[PDB]
Formats: C-alpha cells, sequence, structure tokens
C-alpha cells in the first residue's frame, strides 16, 4: 500500500558556519544551516491510521520506498513587520545519498501530522538543521579543517525550489527486500528451545512503542564490532548494550533513507551580516510498503493494542505505534529494534 | 535425487476440545484432535540406504520438496467386533502453511519404516495428534479463548480424503537454496586460527546422529534472542545452551516444511458422545534432495561410520544417521545442528 | 580495473613423500612436493601503486576474479656446472576446486615484485612447496595413510606445462559478489549508539595494514564455532580471539580463491635417488576488482596514509597497505580483517 | 561405469636374451627384455573406491573391455650423472593377441595407485619383464631353440612410442558376456540340497580377498584336465587342488585380456655391450565394466566388508576387495574364485 502525509513547515537561511579555525578538534563539528526533513522513524511518515492499515491483517511487510515533495514556497521577510514578499530567490535542496552525514538526531516528540497548519502546540514548526561533524581517525594527522562537508561541491546535484507553484521532490528506493512480520513474537522449536526440554515455549517482542523506531534501521556496525573489534574483554564497549544487542541481521537495511536537506539561499549585506529570509513550504511525505494479506484460522481479528493514545489533561496527547499481540507466527523475522521481551512461558532455573 | 517410503498408519476422529472455558492460562493449551504427519526429521523421510545414498559420493546437498500422499483409506469402526465398513464418512486434510501452530514435538524412536504393516514393535502405529496452545504476551489483556486454532474457519483450504482408491497430497517446496556439506569438518585460516598461530587446525562436528535432526532446521529465533533481547546480563536465558549455540544462520531455513495435519471427521450420537471411527491409511513420505557429486583426489571411498545400525538382544533396533568423518572441505557450510565438536590438533593454553 | 603483476620464480620436482608408514598420526602430514603459486594476500597481486589505485578515489570495491599465467618454462640442471637444458620434462599444473588442500601458510614478506628478476634481496626465488596433513574426526578410527591428497587420482584435471614458448593459466572467478567500503570508518545510529546517547560516534578500524589480509577472507567457521561448538564455557576454544572474533560476515567469501599446484615432473634413477630438475617460470599474477567510483562533497582528494614505504638503513623495504582515513561513510562494510579498532569520541564510563 | 587410474613407471632396453644355444631343455626358458604392463588383476585397473563403486548398490557386472595408455616418455641415461636426454630412440609396443605367450606372474603387492609418482615406498617403479618359455610336446623331438618367440617377427604389427607428447594404446573387448553376481552366496534348492532336506540352506563363498583376482579368469584348461586326461587315479594331478576345484564354467573368460609389452629400442656398443636408456613413462590404465543396478526391497545398504584397509605400524598398507556378505541372491553366478565357502546353516552328519 501507499501512504501520503502533508503538513506545513518552515526553512530559513543561516549560512553554513563552515569549519572552525580554531584550536583543532578530533571530531570537528560546525553548522551547516541546512535544515533536514525528517525521515527516518515511522511517525515521520505515518499517522496512526496509517500504521493500523500496514499493521492489521497483514502478515508481513517491506518498505519499498519514500518520498518527500516540498512545495507551496511562501517567503516571509521580518523587520526587527513580516512581509511574504520575495521572488528571486530560491531554496536549496541536496539529497546525500553518498552517506557521508551525521545521522539524523531523535525527535522528541514530533507529531507534525496531529498539528499540519504550521504550528504545532503553539509553536513554529521550523524543520531541524544539521550540524556536520568531521570524524578523522585517531591516527591520521589531516586536518580536518579541509575536509567540511558541502553540497556546493556538488552544486550540480543541487535542486532549486523557487517560489510559488514549484515543487522539489526527494526520492527513496529500497535496493533490497526486507520482509517483516506484523507479530511480535514466535514459537521455539522443542528440540532446540530455551525452556524446558521438547516442550513449546515462545518469546515475546513486548508491546513497546514503534513511533520513533527507524523505517530502515541499518545498524549494521552494531554487529560488526562484536565481530571486528580485537579489543580485550575488559574494554569499555563491550559492556554497551548496543555492541551487546546489535538488532537482527535480517532487519538492517544496507541502504537506508539517506538524509534530505534543504536550505533558504543565504543573504549577506555589508555589514557581512546574514540578512533572515523564513519561507513556509507544504511538506508531502509519502511511503510505500508492500504488504501480503492476513489469513489466519481465526474467529477474531488481531486489533487491540496496536495503536494506544495517551492523552493526559494538559499534556500533549501521542499515540504509540505497536505490532499484533496475540498469535505467533513461526515464520518471518521479528520486526521491533532490541529491546527487553518476554518468554511464554517463564524459563526455569 | 529423490527418496521415496510408504508405510501403514492409523488415524482418528477425536473431536477439537476447542478451547477451556475455565481459568485462564496464559499459553492456553488444547487438544485439536487433529493427527500430525511426521514431516520434520530426517528418519520420517529416509530409511538408512536413503541416507547412505545421500551422503555417499556427495560434497554438498540442498533440500528441494517434501511431499506427503495420504491413500488407501480403511475405515474401522469398534463395538465396544471390529468391523472394516464405512463409505459416507472421509478425512480432513490440512496444511499450516501460515505457520500459527506450534512445531512438532520430538518422535521418539518413531521408526516407522522398519515396521510398515502398520504394527510397529507390537503396536498399532496411530499418528501423533495435535495439541494447540494460545500463547498472548504477557503485556495484554486479551482472552485466549476466544482466538483458539480451527482449520474449518479456513475450510476452504480443507482437502477431504475419501475411503478407496483415493488419494491426498501434501506438498512442500523450499524457496531458498540451502546448501549443505556432506563433511562435519573443516580447515582454519592460518592467520585466524584458533590453535598455533600461522599453523593449520581444524574443527570438527563429531559423528553424533542425525535421526532425529531437522530436514529443515529453521532455528532463526535462537539467534535473534543475543541481538534483540536487552534483558540484563543476569537473565536465564543468557545462560541456556539454545540461546548461546543457536545454530549455523546458513543452516536454518526461511520457509521450513510447515505441519501436515489429517483428521478423521469426527461424528457424535444423541447422548453428546463421539462415536470413534479409526482408519488406516497409506502414508507415501517422499522427499527430493538436490546433490552435488564429489570428485575428490583420494583412492580410498568415504563409506565407514555414516550409519551405524545398533541393536542389543531384546531392545529395538535403530539406525544412526551421520556425514562423512574422514576428509575436511574447507567451503560450504557444515551440515550438523550444534553439538559438542573437537579440534584438530587440541588447542594449546 | 585490472591489475597485472609479472615476475620469475624457480620450482622444482622434489617427490611426493607419501602419507607416513610408520606410527600413525591424528594430523598425518607429509610433503607433496608441489609448488604452491601465492594467490591468496593482497601482496600476492597488487604493488603499492596498484593498491592506490585501487583504494584512491573509489567508495566501493569488490573482487571479481585472479588469474595466473606461468610461462616462459626454462629448465635448468646441476652437476653435483648448471646446464640449462630440458626438452621432454614438464610441469604438473593442478587446481584444488575440491578445496580439500590446507589453506596458504602466511608469507614473510614475500615482497616478489620489488625483485622481479627471481633473486629476490640475493636469494633465489623458489616457490612455497606445500605440505598436506591428513585430518580424520578424533572417533573415527580410519588410517590417515589410505586417504594422502594426490592429484594424480585426478590426473585427467592435471595441466601439463612444457618448456618453451608454452603457457599454463589458473583461474578463478568470484561467484559471489562482496563490495568493500575503501573506508575504515563509520556512523553509529544515535538512537543506537554506543556512545552518549542521541548523540553521534563513529567507529574506526585504525590504519593497520592490508598487504597480508586475504583478497578472499572466507573465515566462515569461526563465526560459525560459536554458533554450533556447545562445549562449556571454561573450554580452550571460547577465549581464542579468532573464535571471539571471526570476522564481518558480509567480509568473507564462500567461494575463495583456491590453492594453485604447479611441480616439475619427478624423475628417479637407478639408484632410487630423485634426479632434481629445476625450472624458471614467468608468473603473471593478474586480479580484476571492480570498483565504484567516489565522488563525495569535499574539495580535499583522501590520499594520505593510504600507502607508507618504510625503509630503514640495511633493512628490508616494504610499503603498507591501508584504507582511507578521512572520512566516514555510513553504508556499506568495513574492508578491513579483524583488528582493534577506536571509537571517536570515546566511550565514557 | 568405466574407471581411468594414472601412474608413473620405467622401462629398459634389456636386450633379448635369444634361446639358449646350450644343452637342451623342454620348457626352454630365456628372458626377452620385455616390459609387460600389469593388466590381469582387478588391482591393476581398480583403485578401492573403483571397487567400491563396481561392487556398492550393484546386482551384476560384466567385463566390457580394458585399456592401456602408454605416454610422457622421458628417456634416462646413466654414466656409470643422469642425463634426461634421448630424442631418436623409441620404444617397441607389442600386444600378444595370438596368447602364444605365457601368463602373468602373480604381483607381490603391486601397489601401484598408492604411489603414483614411480617411487613405490622408496623404490623406482620398474615394469616386470616377460621371461618366455619354449614347451614342446614331450615326444616330440623338436628342437626348442628354433621356435623363440620374437615380436620382430611381427614386426608389422609392433607399434613404436616416441619421447615427448606421444601416446601408444594397448586396448582389448569382451567378446563374450560374462555377467558376475556382486554377491558372495546363493540359495539351494529345497528338493535338491546339501543340507536337510526339504529345508533352506545356503552356500557362501567368504570374504577372502580379490585384489589379485584375474579381471578374466580364463581357466577352462583345468576344468578340461578331468574331461580329457585318461590318466589313472594314482597320477600326481588328480589330487592338485587346481585340477580338482577349476572355477566356475560360467566366470572364466574364453578371449581374457592377453599381454601387452612395451620395451625400449635396445642399443648396442663397438664392446657387444648394451648401452642402457631408462624412460619414464605415464601409463593409463582404463577398465569398462557393465553393471545393472541394486534394487533390493531391504532398509539398509550393503556397504561394510565390501573394502579393509590394513594398515600396521612400519608395515606397507594394503585395502582388500571384497564383495557384498550380507544377502544371496538366488539367480547369476558367483563372482568369487574357487576358495573355501561355508554353509549355512551348517551341513549335518
Amino acid at each position: 500500500m501507499k501512504f501520503s502525509n502533508s503538513y506545513y513547515a518552515y526553512i530559513e537561511n543561516q549560512k553554513n558556519d563552515y569549519p572552525d579555525i580554531g584550536l583543532e578538534r578530533n571530531p570537528s563539528e560546525y553548522q551547516t544551516g541546512y535544515h533536514r526533513i525528517p525521515n527516518q522513524y515511522w511517525a515521520s511518515f505515518l499517522t496512526p491510521k496509517d500504521w493500523f492499515n500496514l499493521i492489521y491483517n497483514n502478515k508481513a511487510f517491506r518498505v519499498v520506498g519514500a518520498r518527500c515533495t516540498v512545495s507551496n514556497m511562501i517567503p516571509l521577510t521580518e523587520q526587527a513587520t513580516i512581509t511574504t514578499f520575495n521572488n528571486t530567490i530560491y531554496a536549496l535542496c541536496y539529497t546525500d545519498n553518498n552517506y557521508e552525514t551525521e545521522w539524523e538526531e531523535p525527535a522528541a516528540r514530533d507529531l507534525s501530522f496531529m498539528w499540519r497548519e504550521g504550528l504545532t502546540n503553539g509553536a513554529r514548526h521550523m524543520l531541524p538543521t544539521y550540524k556536520h561533524g568531521i570524524y578523522r581517525t585517531t591516527t591520521s594527522q589531516a586536518h580536518n579543517v579541509f575536509y567540511g562537508w558541502d553540497p556546493l561541491c556538488k552544486a550540480e546535484n543541487i535542486l532549486e525550489l523557487r517560489p510559488g507553484k514549484n515543487a522539489v521532490t526527494f526520492e527513496w528506493h529500497a535496493k533490497e527486500e526486507i520482509w517483516l512480520n506484523t507479530h511480535m513474537m514466535q514459537q521455539f522449536d522443542p528440540t532446540h528451545t530455551p525452556g524446558i526440554a521438547n516442550t513449546a515455549t515462545v518469546y515475546s517482542q513486548e508491546i513497546h512503542n514503534q513511533t520513533h523506531s527507524n523505517v530502515t534501521p541499518h545498524s549494521h556496525l552494531n554487529r560488526w564490532i562484536s565481530q571486528t573489534d580485537t579489543a580485550p574483554a575488559t574494554a569499555r564497549h563491550w559492556s554497551k548494550q548496543a555492541i551487546q544487542r546489535p538488532g537482527i541481521m535480517e532487519q538492517q537495511f544496507r541502504y537506508p533513507i539517506p538524509n534530505w536537506f534543504i536550505k533558504m539561499i543565504p543573504l549577506f549585506d555589508s555589514q557581512n551580516n546574514l540578512i533572515k529570509t523564513t519561507a513556509q513550504v507544504l511538506i508531502t511525505m509519502e511511503l510505500t510498503v508492500d504488504t501480503i494479506p492476513q489469513s489466519l484460522a481465526i474467529n477474531m481479528p488481531i486489533i487491540d493494542d496496536i495503536i494506544a493514545p495517551n492523552h493526559t489533561p494538559n499534556s500533549v496527547p501521542y499515540c504509540m505505534f505497536r505490532y499484533q499481540p496475540i498469535i505467533p507466527i513461526n515464520v518471518g523475522v521479528l520486526p521491533a529494534p532490541p529491546t527487553k521481551g518476554v518468554f511464554i512461558p517463564e524459563l526455569p532455573a
């Protein structure tokens, strides 16, 4: 099936604070001023009804592609009194298919779909900016200042978004078929069981929450650390939960969704000061997911606990994304990221 | 190549003891009365000569498909005096390709091929019945009583076996190529060896026994537990051998052989009592295995220790299935399930 | 791209010291007298400029095939006075595509490309001979003496190299696409990071050296030991670094480069003594590697630390092969074998 | 099926020591200097794996043809210091299809297939020479000196083998279909039984050994002695085991494999002394055997006791060739030569 969700966001022309000239830092970090379209987690693509349509009555699903269309550019200027006029300026759209930029920082209650007018809970929905860091290896003596990432170095690949009835599209296609079960629990072999020998036990990834889980996990490195790092057993990373529990191999994408960058063109005046030009944009996040319909030999539908909208007075409401918790299917790969699961029945001593 | 083995077994019409109405149990288990055709292990498909033909003079093999034909239905009634007459009744044949039913419990000396007349060691060869369990996740509050598995809910997929010259076929096709070596031992890299550095050592899965080993291992969950469960190090399942040693990844099937269910139609009298109708059936278990012939540069054939028929006076005879123990081939995946292996030469301190 | 390197080496007709007739040894080892063409590591195929052309300006590469042509056979006899005459004799060329022979022992500064005249640092470049070992499993009682490897048992597959303008070619083709990044470092997920939560850290395989690293790693067994061996936790192999850190799964070849065997025909006189016939051969090692060009959005090229030629007075010079150490790409598989890596920034407590 | 085995042997140019001029002997014997290719027994054609492939899973077999290709002639001269040069000389190859030469003397552990390099257990594999004997009948007064066998008398049928890339082929085709069972034991008629009347007993040729048994027995004369010789009962030959037990009539070949003769050309110097020229030759012994596959109605394969490799410390290893010892088939001819058999059950008084 295919999900499409539109909302309004704001972008600016913050200048690229090019790599620091001062004292050298091994992870040399700087602000690029480029806004990053949120395209990593499920909540960045799906409303709760989209998630329910995805999980309900389907036994497996796989992500086929993602797409974002930025359109209806309405530029705004403030005389620091808010003029809605600009014609010549444009936005810079760049897709990092080189995967040389840092992954998106986790969003804290993005919830851009409950407030689609551009004012999320009484605050302007300004897109998050990207802060780039330059990491050289420890042994090398290269100066990081020379290796600053800049899409203008690949300006032949930069698309521009003019104001008005114009649209710039970001596109991603899955180059691998990663089918995920919609059920959070599977059976063990009676001969190869963690419970009572020659008896049936079930492991279940508990209900948890999938709004902030990556649509493309791509956590391959975590599994590789335990395979390639020859540090002694007293090393710090061996006790880290990320290294210990990397995530299912058949669940991570080799070519995940890249970072999508958009930015108003920065302009400077005679006093070497950036003149600020904000713009409203209609962001249409679209996700394509292939599904296999579910045909279980039962009378009931598996509908409860899939979504749980939580709201308390004066607190920001939110709805959790969850999988089917009722019946285990013993074929397919568990979909949820590494989280504390349970065993049914509980293991003995 | 292709293996076919026929034998006679018996089935009944035990009623489906639908989910318990009484006190709720998280693994709500009940008897479905459905007989399960043994189709999981090697001994369910292969006689010792079939196993020897499979392993001898082949360097690799892969399971292509499995098939079971149930025919020559001879129904019997007992006046609790054994009438061999029934014409209208029929059997219910259902294949669980949804993989929502528990895996087959291990067979204790099934040995249905040494006694093919229907009387295994002076006991009627009645097929094993399936006891279904309903596992919901711990957190959910769903009542398991409503989620009882029943093929009559998918009665459009139920095939029927009439008595007489009739046949119902169960079919399974491998959707993945899982090639397994016929040799139980391989070499290490001299640069990446567990023994003496820059020296040759060999790991060998010992002779063991493969009669009860799954033809399609499908033990994927065991490897996933160590990748997704974020329980603390003191958790019970971390010390379980099943979790610690899951089995070779390249050895497990993603779409293994499903459970095949057959059942006489249950009938009830005025006193609400099941009237018992037993039937003899000719079961023809068939397995297709692709093989690559072996062309080693040696003078001897690797024939010993492949099968070891054990018989002691007054004890039930049995023959063990084993792989080629003589020469290691350093390419391909070891075939045997996780079992205590040896190193040649033994590792130093 | 495609790399070709020619050099001169020497081969002899050392007789096959067939399996020992004396006291039995479980790893029964003997000298076969067959010379083994060095074809396992990068330095066996690539000069430093070839390695730099491979790594520089490429973001990924995969090994497509390897080839060795042995030609210009000039046989020599010594009257133990060095006659360069022989016409009827020939060499025996055999490829072990059965993978039943031990892997090549690590070469100690092979460096056959700096001295291509046949005299490496004032020593004749005689090809290394193969010592074959017969490993049976511990439990079996088979005599290893009967299972000696000998290509004359497959003499229908032996190619012969006549002296003069003649050539015998060894060929290997990769049957799997194993793409490797040219960068030694990748980013972590902020949500699934070993460092500060919701913050960016990088794992980096340090610079190390890749001259002696396998062009086809094929270290699958090491990862399988932790999946199939059910020995108790106090077993010797559980603390071995090879078992603990097997290497990246997506990095090992299922069908690596086999051993290539060449040997002068052995001849014996009336006193049952081998008459020694040495021959000079022109060895042309050729490797085909597919590459994807690198198009990073940076101004600098990543050129330093890729190769570091080390020379000290009166010590044999050597050049190290290394990957790109400057910029991490978060897609693809790390290329280097298991070696002590670093984290940027360093992990906290 | 078809068996091919290659190995290296040595031949010389020993002069034909033409019939003795001295005192006359009725069996006038002399050395012809012609090397005889071993082509009479099973071990001259089959490795143990070839024998196992022949006997296992086959109920009958017949010898179709035999072939020997002598090639890769490398001549050697010793200055009684071992020169590998000769171009003009050649070998003389002659096939005795007249069957006028003595049959091959039994080989004492020929075992040329375990050591195929030309040095069998630290001794040069020189081919056995043929010593011809001239037998006239007792009554006749012909001088045997005039009837010396010499292929130069039929030099139009002599093939020559030049050194280098040249090959001379010996060929034999069976002109009769002699099918032999692979089972060493058969049933008797209850009406015509040596045991209890109207009861079942089995005669079994015991396991014994078939490495030195003729591939073509051709022992017709032994059976004819008891049919044509009218000597009195006190004659010496009536108590000989060869006459008493000739061998199965349906087992002997009327046109067996003839003697194959090869010889370096003899050359003489001014002092009437033979100048010795030894040559290495690649002997490729090939045997074609038709087989009928075995389809017994049993579960086990008949694999044990077929071959028994015997090795003791410091003693030359050897493997015995044997037939199927488990199940008697009551049709076909027993394959083994006359040897002490057993009866099951044992005969009463």
